[PDB]
Order: C-alpha cells, then sequence, then structure tokens
C-alpha cells in the first residue's frame, strides 16, 4: 500500500524525530529552492485516512489548493512537509494524529487519533 511504503521507506522530517511526519519523494522537483514561511503556496493533493476512508482531492474541484506556509493555516504535517518540497516535486506524507487532528479528531469526518496519508504536488510558491 501507498501508506505502508511511507512507513517503511519514508524519512522522518519532524524536529522531535518521533516519526510523526514521514516523507517519500515520488517525483523530484526543479532546482534547489524550497518555500519560506509566509510564502503563498499552490498545490494539488490527494489525501485520505490511512485505512483508505474519507478520500479528498483538489483535482476533482479543478483548482489548486492555496495557503500561506508556516502560519498554522493547515495541519502541522503540511507546514512541516511542504516547507521541504521543491517546485514541481511530488511527495507522499504519512501524518500521525499528533501532527493532524489529534485525539479530538474533527467529527463527523475525522475520527479520534486518525493517521492521514497525502500525496502532494508543489506547483508554485511566491513571497509574502
Ligand atoms: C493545526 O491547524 C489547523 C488548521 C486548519 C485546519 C483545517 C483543515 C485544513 O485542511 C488541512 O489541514 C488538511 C491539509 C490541506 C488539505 C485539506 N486538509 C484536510 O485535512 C482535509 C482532508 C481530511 C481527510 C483526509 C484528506 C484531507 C479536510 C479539510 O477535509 C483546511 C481545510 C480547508 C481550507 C484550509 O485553509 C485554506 C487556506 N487559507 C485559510 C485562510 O483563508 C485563506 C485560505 C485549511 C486544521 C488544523 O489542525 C487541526
Amino acid at each position: 500500500g501507498a501508506p505502508a511504503t511511507v512507513t517503511e521507506q519514508g524519512e522522518d522530517i519532524t524536529s522531535k524525530k518521533d516519526r510523526g511526519v514521514l516523507k517519500i519523494v515520488k517525483r523530484v522537483g526543479n532546482g534547489e529552492e524550497t518555500p519560506m514561511i509566509g510564502d503563498k503556496v499552490y498545490v494539488h493533493y490527494k489525501g485520505k485516512l490511512s485505512n483508505g476512508k474519507k478520500f479528498d482531492s483538489s483535482h476533482d474541484r479543478n483548482e489548486p489548493f492555496v495557503f500561506s506556509l508556516g502560519k498554522g493555516q493547515v495541519i502541522k504535517a503540511w507546514d512541516i512537509g511542504v516547507a521541504t518540497m521543491k517546485k514541481g516535486e511530488i511527495c507522499h506524507l504519512l501524518c500521525k494524529p499528533e501532527y493532524a487532528y489529534g485525539s479530538a479528531g474533527s467529527l463527523p469526518k475525522i475520527p479520534s487519533n486518525a493517521t492521514l496519508f497525502f500525496e502532494i504536488e508543489l506547483l508554485d510558491f511566491k513571497g509574502e
């Protein structure tokens, strides 16, 4: 499975090194630069619970998902994960609940202590 591969081959990109955000590069991006805090980032993504449930994709609404990086506009995994990406990169992220919705979850969609899996493509990033 796409999740287990991240469990097995993924790099722990967390600061505390608690394996709470694991990353695999599936497609290498351009050049060397990676986004700054406050950069307006554009992505397409596909995501779901680790168990395959609650699938969501930006593609099926024909629009890039946009947010400001490192400002807490998204789950912690996304701020940590997207900051490591190069433009045009595609990566897979496995995100423990501590770096997503925690014990509370977000009902009715996200249950308590859900692990989330994402495929993220970094389309672009520009300055604050
Ligand atoms: C830690 O801080 C948090 C900050 C925000 C949220 C709200 C959810 C946030 O979405 C997410 O963080 C992730 C990553 C981005 C894609 C959507 N996300 C999801 O979990 C979605 C799915 C959950 C099921 C698995 C597949 C993804 C959820 C919204 O249905 C989300 C959803 C929709 C929009 C959004 O922000 C748009 C960016 N800006 C926000 C201010 O207005 C300008 C746009 C952000 C939760 C947080 O933690 C519990």
